[PDB]
């Protein structure tokens, strides 16, 4: 005798609890329905669901009506009022105070006070239920090989329409590992990443002992070392920091930083040369205002202004530049004070899952003259010194990244991490791709054809799962039809986009208590947060100040 | 020396240095503005003007009765009254929360490194010319002379409220869940992460430590039978630490969550009761959920018995407590339209106003006995001997001290004493009078204002010499008590935002957790909101003898 809540009845976020061997009960509480499956809607619900807009024609709108936009954008009361309404209106989506995870399908004080677990949006599927979704589909979901060959993998290269370039994908990779650190002696559900947010702990490190191995103890200021002239990461062997480098690469080229894994990408490294730059400019800036502070207030001042800086940028520059809306996007978290909100954040398994985004990888790293393949490329830090951070910025601002939904453009060199995105999907007992659907208010989708917008791909697909209720989250979040022109679909951004915002409005510094100058050492160092911008991070810190962009 | 060792900012301004000589105040969202954020907006002028004083709402709370009678039996009336209550208090606690021991201002290593107890106030800076900032002589008068000349105990000074040893012994054995403090790091150094009610006095701090406690059947806890009762098991069968002298038989080692409750029968007493409710309620889920394995009974008992733990002590421990005739109620779709933020760090000042010694009596009677501290303690035979019917029955008749008034602390536990007033000056603590400021109170004037009565005053006038330097924890216990109560106004005005937070703010009253499904149900959401401590007894002790926290 199986579980039985292993269908998901239960409809319209009502909670599920056996009664029995083979009986259930559904909680209805505080969603707007009752019934038997919480599907019987209420007299208000029944008025708010009609006058709801999709999530497509609020895109529509959005990306559309650029004069109208121009107007908006320069009416700072018509501004914040639209910009407090995006905030607000994905607020409702999130638990928070977190509940589910891997192992806890029902909510437990084990699932809400061990930090080293990723949170759960939807409970896992339970061990003993028919098939792998629950009672849909066969016995064994589809070879993940035959899935990954079949839709997943790169022909040729499909370039994002939205114009995202190198400097986007790799602030990407550089942002997110701050808060995707998987604990893989545990497994895939577990995280090393203990803040579970934008702490930036990939440039300070996670333990207090490897912050002050990294920290110079003068003026508030990271240790570093000059080459040819220029700042760059103190080495492994001066600091004792432990790093993950091959065994071949030169005692000299081993960087130390906060985050163990950045020194195999060189695209990682140029991120945290600028940033460990502009903690320094900013104890620099600290000093002159504040001469009588000592080593340890300007170095812990300098940390939340850079914290302050990061969301600014993430707001204002990457999410806007991703978002595609005509609309000016604001970091402005005076909106939240006459709110409900909580100031707070777990990070989600799926959210980790679907930012998996490899597609975006070039074929090789253009960088002036050069073209590098993959194994010329990984864990070869001389190309950073051989050409200098200004040669990469321009370079990386001209190359474009590749389109992330639509199908068939993951790069061969890492099909072996986008097929262990589908087996730890699997590992983890993921429900299946149209219940995330529903959790986040959105239609499910009646064919693959629906799915993905033509008619190839979703044979190949039918063949393989043979019921849509089956399909997978993460595949198809890779093969979705894409919006208009648009570097993803719509499943990508109504779950990314409310994970986003717990982890950015949610820290500290946004709350009332911390939201002030004196947080800052005054105005000057508020002011530094309040006018942060990808541009003026490069600017600032990279010889020469070359324009940059998120955008070719 | 740092320009702020002064306190120059009020009104919950934040002060920074701007120079070697110079400062700054914040005055951000104060309702005040100006140098020292001293002067009024029109608004703030307004409601200044019709904000009743603490001493004023008290004493409506505690007279006319017969209005408190209709309130109480009108769900509408009282509801409304609950949520004045605990959204009046709600302004008060910094949360997220700010300053710790080591950090002044605000930092990510303050915010984020659970190991410290937070800080109300900041601490005062290390260079500042005296212990309080400016003020006072350059050193505070010795400690011995202050405890001994208005702390210790003459003659016995009973609670008027009619506290009892079941209240001080359930204070002693709630509190210490989360009061643990890190005495290998500090005074200021915390052993309890989850910073609230978790139960891990019952459960333990770590899963390995909760494993070790577990049986793995039926979702209960391991336990012995000694002569038909069930009391914890031992050390030895359990492999868990426990805090005791090398000469205690086997048997007599209990091991339980925490690891001093061996300490005093009283809190063994404790103990065994909400041992034996977390079983009783595992073979309640049985019944009703067949289907259930072990690791869900005990995970869903523990959540019963945390919602057990928050209702009695808002309804039964903090209702006496207060002496108002209106009902306090336990409910937390109060708060569902109400800003409010779902999280708690414990702050070391709440640790400090706890210290609560002159609960303790002279002797502890049980039946036609009585012992001393020094047989009492780390002597769980006497639970053993009497059985706990009868420690229920004795220690519901057994008056507790007065705490506020002066002169009450017994002389068994002066060193304790001392060490509150010695910690209170390593963490550089701000004065009794800043902490009045803090949480909106009038400073004193004198040291007669403070104590209403003239001895011991001018006691502490010859010690202290300015009453803006008298120190926060001694004044607390001299301080001149509400008309026939406990306490005097400063215990309740800090404690209360404090004791708000930490029982409102748990995870188990945010809307996604309050709903029967959370408790396996409606029989396990029922457990909760029907709980007390007489039933806690009722349920748990043999023959179910009446109970109360008042004589
Ligand atoms: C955000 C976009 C992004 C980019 C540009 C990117 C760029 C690259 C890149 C080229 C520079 C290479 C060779 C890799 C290769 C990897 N990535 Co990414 N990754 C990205 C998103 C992620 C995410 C998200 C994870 C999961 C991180 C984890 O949990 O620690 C990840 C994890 C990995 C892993 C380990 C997880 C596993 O396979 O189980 C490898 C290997 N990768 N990645
Ligand atoms: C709530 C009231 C209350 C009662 C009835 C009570 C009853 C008794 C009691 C009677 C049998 C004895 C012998 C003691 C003895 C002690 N108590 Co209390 N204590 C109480 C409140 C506290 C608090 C609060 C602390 C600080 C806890 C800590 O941080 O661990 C404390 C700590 C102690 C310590 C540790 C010293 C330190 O510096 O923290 C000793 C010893 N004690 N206590
Ligand atoms: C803390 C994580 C930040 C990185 C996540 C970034 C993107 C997630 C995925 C898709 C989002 C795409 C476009 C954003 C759409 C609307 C803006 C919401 C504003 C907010 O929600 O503020
Ligand atoms: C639910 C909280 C609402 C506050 C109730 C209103 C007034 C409080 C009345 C009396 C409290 C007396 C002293 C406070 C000192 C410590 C807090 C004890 C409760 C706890 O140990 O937590
Ligand atoms: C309980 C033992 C405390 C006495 C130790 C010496 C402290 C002397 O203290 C004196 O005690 C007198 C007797 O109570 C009081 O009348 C005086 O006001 C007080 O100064
Ligand atoms: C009243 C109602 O719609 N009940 C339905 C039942 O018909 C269906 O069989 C079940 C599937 O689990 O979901 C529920
Ligand atoms: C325990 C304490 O009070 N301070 C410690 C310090 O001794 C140690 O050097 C540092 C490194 O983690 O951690 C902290
Ligand atoms: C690391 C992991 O996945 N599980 C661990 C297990 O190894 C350990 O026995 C248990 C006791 O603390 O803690 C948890
Ligand atoms: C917390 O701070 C203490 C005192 O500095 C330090 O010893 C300890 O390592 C810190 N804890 C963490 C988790 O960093
Ligand atoms: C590393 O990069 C340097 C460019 O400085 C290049 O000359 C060399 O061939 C590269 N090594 C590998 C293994 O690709
Ligand atoms: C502010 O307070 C300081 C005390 O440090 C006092 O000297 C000064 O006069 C005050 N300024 C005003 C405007 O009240
Ligand atoms: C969290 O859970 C993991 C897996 O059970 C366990 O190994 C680890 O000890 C737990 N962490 C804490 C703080 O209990
Ligand atoms: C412990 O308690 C028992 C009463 O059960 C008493 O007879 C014995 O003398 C006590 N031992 C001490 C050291 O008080």
């Amino acid at each position: 005798h199986h579980h039985p809540c292993c269908s998901n009845p239960c409809q319209n976020r009502g909670e599920c609890m056996s009664t029995g061997f083979d009986q259930y009960k559904c909680d209805c509480t505080r969603t707007g329905f009752y019934g038997e499956n919480c599907t019987t809607p209420e007299f208000l619900t029944r008025i708010k669901l009609l006058l709801k807009p999709t999530p497509n024609t609020v895109h529509y709108i959005l990306t559309h009506f650029k004069g109208v936009w121009n107007i908006v954008n320069n009416i700072p009361f018509l501004r914040s009022l639209i910009m407090k309404y995006v905030l607000t209106s994905r607020s409702y989506l999130i638990d928070s105070p977190p509940t589910y995870n891997v192992h806890y399908g029902y909510k437990s004080w084990e699932a809400f006070s061990n930090l080293s677990y990723y949170t759960r949006a939807l409970p896992p599927v339970a061990d003993d239920c028919p098939t792998p979704m629950g009672v849909k589909g066969n016995k064994e979901l589809p070879d993940s090989k035959e899935v990954l060959e079949k839709v997943l993998l790169r022909r040729e290269f499909i370039p994002d329409p939205q114009g995202s370039n190198m400097m986007f994908a790799f602030f990407a990779q550089h942002f997110t590992h701050q808060f995707f650190k998987t604990d893989h002696k545990r497994g895939p559900g577990f995280t090393r990443g203990l803040g579970h947010g934008v702490d930036l702990n990939h440039i300070y490190g996670e333990t207090l002992d490897r912050q002050h191995k990294l920290r110079l103890f003068k003026d508030g200021k990271l240790k570093y070392q000059v080459i040819g002239g220029e700042v760059y990461p103190p080495t492994v062997k001066d600091t004792q920091v432990e790093m993950i480098y091959p065994p071949h690469i030169p005692e000299n080229l081993q960087f130390a930083v906060g985050q163990e894994v950045f020194g195999l990408v060189p695209g990682l490294m140029m991120y945290a040369t600028i940033w460990l730059r502009e903690h320094n400019r900013v104890c620099d800036i600290l000093k002159q205002e504040h001469p009588e502070w000592g080593d340890e207030q300007l170095f812990q001042t300098s940390r939340l202004i850079l914290i302050g800086e990061t969301i600014k940028i993430v707001i204002e520059d990457y999410i806007q530049h991703l978002s595609g809306y005509h609309f000016k996007l604001k970091f402005d978290p005076e909106l939240l004070f006459n709110q409900q909100f909580q100031y707070q954040n777990r990070i989600a398994s799926e959210f980790n899952t679907l930012y998996h985004w490899h597609p975006l990888l070039p074929d090789t790293f253009n960088i002036e003259d050069q073209e590098y393949s993959f194994k010329q490329f990984l864990y070869n830090n001389s190309i950073l010194l051989e050409h200098g951070l200004t040669q990469f910025v321009e370079s990386f601002t001209r190359q474009i990244a590749g389109r992330v939904a639509g199908g068939r453009n993951v790069p061969i060199a890492v099909q072996a991490v986008a097929k262990a995105s589908i087996d730890q999907s699997r590992e983890m007992k993921y429900q299946s791709l149209n219940e995330y659907r529903k959790r986040f208010s959105l239609k499910p989708y009646t064919s693959f054809e629906e799915l993905t917008g033509e008619k190839e791909m979703a044979a190949e697909l039918k063949a393989l799962y043979s019921d849509i209720d089956v399909m997978e989250l993460y595949p198809a979040l890779l093969v979705e039809k894409p919006r208009p022109d648009a570097i993803f679909g719509e499943t990508m951004v109504e779950l990314g986009a409310p994970f986003s915002l717990k982890g950015l409005m949610g820290n500290p510094i946004c709350s009332p208590q911390y939201w002030k100058p004196s947080t800052f050492g005054g105005e000057v160092g508020f002011k530094i947060i309040n006018t942060a911008s990808i541009q003026s991070l490069i600017c600032n810190n990279v010889k020469g100040c070359p324009f940059t962009s998120f955008n070719v």
